[PDB]
DNA sequence: GCGCGTTAGTGTTTACGCGG
DNA sequence: CGCGTAAACACTAACGCGCC
């Protein structure tokens, strides 16, 4: 079934995030308003797919796509997860194969990164929570087949308000020590 | 539909590695 | 130390099974 991604591309840094969020605040980019159905979940997971949803307005606090994910790792201010399956007995790279006893599993190459932003949206300081989910693949990192919002003319009009930029820099995960090259 | 035990998503906490 | 990685752990939403 048919509601789809909020936009298409790849998120690398806060500038990419800011454009997507601003695009959502303006109303050009449509957020997810309800949890996907079981059959809708299978389609979510396509590379380049980006989803944004308001926690309060949608009732979604945790995003579920029905796939198998590794434990969370930190990459800057993002959380990253890796999809894994079990073997047959078709072949895959050695390093991508592991074995949680007793059975043997492998990493597919599909990846998910997440980001949460708490941001004022009227008077007072009641805060709404915006969730961002982005799917991509290792392969798309080599080929560079996915477009970043910040290098995509479509997002240019979504130039971020300073309040958004400030809110984004205030964000941290675990110890604030994660900082990949 | 509802109750209830299990799994999983989202982080925090704690531990590991190393330049110099 | 200061910087950066990465595994362990804790919380509980969300799932899914039984019901028959």
């Amino acid at each position: 079934s048919s509601p789809g991604p909020t936009c298409y591309g790849y998120i690398d840094d806060e500038q990419d995030l800011a454009l997507v969020f601003q695009g959502v605040f303006n109303g050009n980019l449509r957020c997810i308003e309800r949890r996907p159905y079981d059959a809708e979940k299978v389609e979510l997971v396509n590379p380049g797919n980006i989803f944004v949803f308001n926690e309060e307005k949608s009732g979604i606090k945790r995003w579920t796509d029905g796939f198998s994910w590794s434990p969370s790792r930190i990459s800057g201010k993002f959380l990253v997860y890796r999809e894994y399956n079990r073997l047959g007995s078709h072949n895959v790279p050695e390093y991508n194969i592991f074995e949680r006893a007793h059975r043997k599993y492998f990493y597919t190459g599909l990846l998910k990164k997440t980001f949460s932003l708490k941001f004022n949206m009227t008077d007072s300081t009641k805060l709404e929570t915006f969730h961002l989910i982005a799917y991509y693949t290792e392969k798309d990192i080599h080929q560079g087949s996915l477009r970043r919002p910040s290098e995509n003319p479509f997002f240019h009009k979504f130039r971020p308000s300073q309040k958004l930029l400030d809110a984004l820099q205030k964000v941290a995960v675990g110890n604030g020590r994660s900082n990949p090259s």
